[PDB]
């Protein structure tokens, strides 16, 4: 977990419900211009929480499945879980430092 992994929804049991620690999941598109702001900061918290966070990113578009699983109604968005366990969510650009603590809150 040095970096951000993209999944689709083939990959989404194996590689988020069944993976053993807390999972980051960004929800981009590339009609979403925000999301170019966030792309960045997502890679940052990867490399920060490396060794106890797992961190994917899916586009909307091609993945119906996960959208909907998460209710997704707009993007960017993150949601942070474990298993089926939804720990946390947020919509739209925050800062890095709001990023952090939304982590740390979590993590600790």
């Amino acid at each position: 977990s040095k970096g951000v992994i993209t999944i689709t929804d083939a990959e989404f049991e194996s590689e988020v419900l069944k993976a053993e620690q807390p999972v980051l999941v960004y929800f981009w598109a590339s009609w979403c211009g925000p999301c170019q702001l966030m792309s960045p900061l997502i890679n940052l918290a990867a490399n920060t929480y490396s060794d106890r966070l797992k961190v994917v990113k899916l586009e909307i578009d091609p993945n119906p499945t996960t959208v909907k699983k998460y209710k997704v109604e707009g993007v960017p968005a993150l949601r942070l879980v474990k298993g089926e366990q939804i720990l946390d969510s947020t919509e739209g650009v925050i800062s890095k430092d709001k990023l952090l603590s939304f982590l740390d809150t979590h993590l600790n």
